[PDB]
């Protein structure tokens, strides 16, 4: 039965883990997968979440299955989070959320949704984007189709050549946003930018669906939620796939949210019910620790002051990263003038590097980087910032 | 978008679980749901799993993504449980397993697996079988044939029909089977039966897909995986769904696997890299604390020692309250003979009630059951067993 099964090739930045858990090399430096490193060299467990563990361990009395939808109180927090301190979706109750295997799996179970319970046929993706976004929505049977967004030799967001993409989008089409830390340009909307695009949206008739993974790298909590909030202002309908994997470092715990909006509670009910069946038929029911973890520390004054501080940090130690990558290759002889990387904004960087000299890098150097030239700053230090820099500067 | 909508019909077993939370009688009683209680009354944490859990709170350094298949430990784990300390299976490289959110996610994982990469069309399940069989087949599209299986007359497996209806199966159609403690029947073919049937699917052509949440519950962890390693023996390729749900107390935490055998190395390999895209294309990569506290125990010689305890007391707990049931009925006013109770194994038992039966216990007594007359066995308590059995007896 499994004679003729091809194989598969790999997840191009998953698939980098491996690669680089393999080499022998002494230095060898790891610019892959989006995590966050500290100025040691480390993927730290955050303090905040240390605690709330230790209140798991004394507290949990029973490990009884969640409810398809998850724990209602992190349903509430992450609400909040998502639209804002007494917003009317909350306050009118337009709104659903289900705790998923993290973001990824709340796009899996958003395309399901979809593809079962509405006429959706396209989706409509950045170019460029996050590979992921293409397996989820391909096997759910949706189309993927791409609008222009990068501008490549300026290192801007293109405005009217997106609009022109976006042009050729049929009412009921799919429109995917990433919420802030655009992945992988690091380019986000202004807020003006939102609000025209959220007129638009209105008018030309398109379902807005946000991949909103990282709230609070790019200026703050509340604010990296804008556009989200500008769109939900005007809209009847949304969907929100939100993770918890980067602003808590709960990385392998697989905390994340689907969230979804109709014009009113009757309907967002209804709706709702075809997602938890939706669910039912793939993993029945969300995994407990890392949620909990979550409306823990959300719930306890204490210890989300704690975590917010710890946020902070983290966004801070990568601006600084960030200017210290552009200065070093400047005092390191490059070629280019690579200042563009100071406007973007959360964990990387898009270099400007080609494919063969990120795979040169990788053979030649042992600094690891994804295809499309992507670097990640967050995994950038002191001490391997020049050996890095020059590995660099050896390939242009 | 979503005006349409319609309310889809809840999941006929977790759905219970919300009707009992919300009902407000005082004495309700739940047999619904598959989880085991103690002798007060509680679903508590396993002793072993609290000692693990401190174990990882103390060392646990990261919370870095796994990898798609998840912690390697936990894979070879599996499959000695799975096939016994020395097989032949592992010694030829011919297995690979995926750590996978719950048996449920293996379910699914095995599922779009197929419906992409072969031409299987058809899926066989028991009847009666488990509802959600059925949600996750369909889902990827496949078909859902029923084969017969429980002699509501006398109360015991019906080979005859078993093998008379399985007649139809195609070559290359999949037959799935119940490792042991067939739910909701609680009747499981002899090992020679087993053998029996492993001889037929080779003949005939079939591809066999074990559902294996029960191993322990039965007789014992090797005893229960008998018919298993009986076809794994003969064949060539095996498809395995297993679950740590319930042996472990873990339901919430979704701790399972989904192991895929072929004739070789290089062909399960092959496959394999297929399965983890279908992965890639759902949740991404696995919920690490559940697995982690399974690969813990069963990697630690004492917290081994602890646990196959903990599992004998709660299966011997069951065969206790399954006695008393029985008897209870009898020496309380049932018309029937419920002594047919007795031969069934696992936390249930197929009482052999009516629907409208069933609605009467909810509605009148606050006794929750599933409508196919299944009971819980494993809820069953020493204090409630006495007005519950007269719940029963004023039904009949
Ligand atoms: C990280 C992230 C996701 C969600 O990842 P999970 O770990 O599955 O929560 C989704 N979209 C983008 C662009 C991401 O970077
Ligand atoms: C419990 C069970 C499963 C798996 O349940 P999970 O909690 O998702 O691991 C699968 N099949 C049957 C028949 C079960 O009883
Ligand atoms: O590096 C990233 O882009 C974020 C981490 C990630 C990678 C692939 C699948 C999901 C999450
Ligand atoms: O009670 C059962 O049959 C086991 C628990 C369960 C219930 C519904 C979906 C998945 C698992």
């Amino acid at each position: 039965m499994f004679e003729n099964i091809t194989a598969a090739p790999a997840d191009p930045i998953l698939g980098l883990a491996d690669l680089f858990r393999a080499d022998e090399r002494p230095g060898k430096i790891n610019l892959g997968i989006g995590l966050y490193y500290d100025e040691t060299g480390k993927i730290p467990v955050l303090t905040s979440v240390k605690k709330a563990e230790q209140y798991l361990l004394e507290n949990e009395t029973t490990k009884l299955y969640l409810g398809i939808d998850g724990i209602p109180e992190f349903g509430r927090c992450t609400q909040e989070l998502l639209f804002g301190k007494g917003s009317a979706l909350i306050n009118d109750k337009r709104a659903r959320t289900a705790q998923t295997p993290g973001g990824s799996g709340a796009l899996r179970v958003a395309a399901d949704f979809l593809a079962k319970n509405t006429s959706v046929k396209r989706v409509w993706v950045s170019n460029p984007s996050w590979p992921n976004h293409k397996s989820v929505f391909n096997s759910a049977g949706l189309e993927v189709r791409e609008y222009a967004y990068y501008d490549a030799e300026n290192h801007t967001l293109d405005f009217d050549a997106l609009i022109n993409s976006l042009n050729e989008a049929q009412a009921g089409d799919v429109v995917l946003f990433h919420g802030c830390c655009h992945n992988p340009t690091g380019i986000d909307p202004t807020l003006e930018q939102w609000q025209t695009l959220a007129q638009l949206s209105v008018e030309k008739g398109w379902l807005p669906l946000f991949d909103f993974a990282y709230q609070g790298f790019a200026r703050g909590l509340e604010e990296d939620a804008e556009g989200l909030r500008a769109f939900a202002a005007m809209h009847k309908e949304l969907i929100v796939a939100s993770s918890y994997s980067k602003n808590f470092g709960l990385y392998n715990e697989r905390v994340g949210a689907c969230t979804l909006v109709a014009a009113d509670s009757e309907t967002v009910d209804r709706a709702f019910s075809q997602m938890k069946a939706a669910i039912r038929a793939n993993y029945s029911s969300p995994p407990a620790h890392g949620a909990s973890v979550v409306a823990t520390i959300l719930s306890n004054d204490a210890l989300r002051a704690i975590w917010e501080q710890e946020l902070t940090d983290m966004r801070q130690r990568i601006q600084r990263m960030r200017q210290l990558f552009v200065n070093t290759l400047q005092e390191k002889g490059a070629n280019r003038d690579f200042s563009f990387i100071i406007k973007q904004n959360g964990m990387f960087s898009f270099s400007g590097l080609t494919k063969e000299q990120v795979l040169r890098l990788r053979e030649e150097f042992g600094v690891y980087a994804v295809a499309s030239g992507r670097v990640n700053v967050a995994g950038m230090t002191p001490d391997n910032m020049a050996p890095l820099c020059e590995a660099i500067v050896a390939v242009l």
